[PDB]
C-alpha cells in the first residue's frame, strides 16, 4: 500500500547487476522497507576487488506511477552517492539508470529474490 504502484512493488530483496560507462560491472543486493507512503528506505549491500563488504543506504521516492527517484549514500566508499531513477519492468524487474557523485553513467537491474 503506497501512492505509487512502484512503492507498492519495491519492498524486499532485490539480486542488483550494475555496469559504468567504461564497462566495468558490479552485483549485489539491495533491500526496501517501507517508510511513507511515498518513499521506501534502501539498503545496498555488495563486494569490492575480491573481499571487503560495502553497504550504502538512502531513500528512493515516488516519481511516476512506475518510476522512483533513487538516492543512495556509501560511507564506506568516501561518502559518494549514487543518484538516479528506478523503472518498474514488471513485478519481478526493476531498471536502474543513474550516476555517481564523481560522473560515472550507471545502469543496473533489479531481479526479484524471493
Amino acid at each position: 500500500s503506497s501512492m505509487c504502484r512502484a512503492a507498492s512493488l519495491l519492498p524486499g530483496t532485490w539480486q542488483v547487476t550494475m555496469t559504468n560507462e567504461d564497462g566495468q560491472t558490479s552485483q549485489g543486493q539491495m533491500h526496501f522497507q517501507p517508510r511513507s507512503p511515498y518513499t521506501l528506505d534502501v539498503k545496498a549491500q555488495g563486494t569490492i576487488s575480491d573481499g571487503r563488504p560495502i553497504s550504502g543506504k538512502g531513500k528512493v521516492t515516488c516519481k511516476t506511477p512506475d518510476t522512483m527517484d533513487v538516492d543512495i549514500t556509501y560511507p564506506s566508499l568516501g561518502n559518494m552517492k549514487v543518484q538516479g531513477q528506478l523503472t518498474l519492468d514488471s513485478p519481478t524487474q526493476f531498471k536502474f539508470d543513474g550516476t555517481t557523485s564523481d560522473g560515472s553513467k550507471l545502469t543496473g537491474t533489479l531481479q526479484r529474490q524471493e
